[PDB]
RNA sequence: UUUGACUGGGGCGGUACACCUGUCAAACGGUAACGCAGGUGUCCUAAGGCGAGCUCAGGGAGGACAGAAACCUCCCGUGG
């Protein structure tokens, strides 16, 4: 019925935890990031200096990682658990993706540790289709044609069908 | 003994006094007014040299606190 090739996955997931300031919730943040994947995330800097937020340029105010294949697909059903398996419609981008936040961290089944502290960090999902690393791949580089594209609907439709999740409207 | 020069008289003023960009300038080049709009006396151990990887400004959509503005992701993006 339908091509093999045309089975939506995860591309990716991105975990991002903005603290907002360099020092020790950073090092720590880093640290929750680092033992929920087992690798170890990177520091991203402040473009510009914003007084309102107590942020100068340059400095190290969030972390980062991204996680693929199975470790990924396993980080993200602690997620959709502690969302209860259901998303609001408008969490899913034109481009076939979506992402929600965690408020606190242990709620993924990690152990609090008083030296740690608890966290909040933020969840995108990057879907994809076999052959989009054709826009990545550095010898003829091509780009996706248009039918390849996830739509919004058919990204909402692939959450309903692998988690059986709920789109709030 | 000296107490510059240019200058729509000289003085005051300015530097058109040594230079650079665009224009004037009339499609080679050259070309003047104390013509017009500006800049220079610096700065750099990299902002020099090579190689490697990468793609920028901006905009759209989305993502806990996070908002016009913090960070993460995808998309468009001939250089804006
Ligand atoms: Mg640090
Ligand atoms: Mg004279
Ligand atoms: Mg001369
Ligand atoms: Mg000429
Ligand atoms: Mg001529
Ligand atoms: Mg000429």
């Amino acid at each position: 019925k339908e091509n093999p090739m045309r089975e939506l996955r995860i591309r990716k997931l991105c975990l991002n935890i903005c603290v907002g300031e360099s020092g020790d919730r950073l090092t720590r943040a880093a640290k929750v990031l680092e033992q929920l994947t087992g690798q170890t995330p990177v520091f991203s800097k402040a473009r510009y200096t914003v007084r309102s937020f107590g942020i100068r340029r340059n400095e190290k105010i969030a972390v980062h990682c991204t996680v693929r294949g199975a470790k990924a697909e396993e980080i993200l059903e602690k997620g959709l658990k502690v969302r209860e398996y259901e998303l609001r419609k408008n969490n899913f981008s034109d481009t076939g993706n979506f992402g929600f936040g965690i408020q606190e961290h242990i709620d993924l089944g990690i152990k609090y540790d008083p030296s740690i502290g608890i966290y909040g960090l933020d969840f995108y999902v990057v879907l994809g289709r076999p052959g989009f690393s054709i826009a990545d791949k550095k010898r003829r580089t091509g780009c996706i044609g248009a039918k390849h594209r996830i739509s919004k609907e058919e990204a909402m439709r692939w959450f309903q069908q692998k988690y059986d999740g709920i789109i709030l409207p």
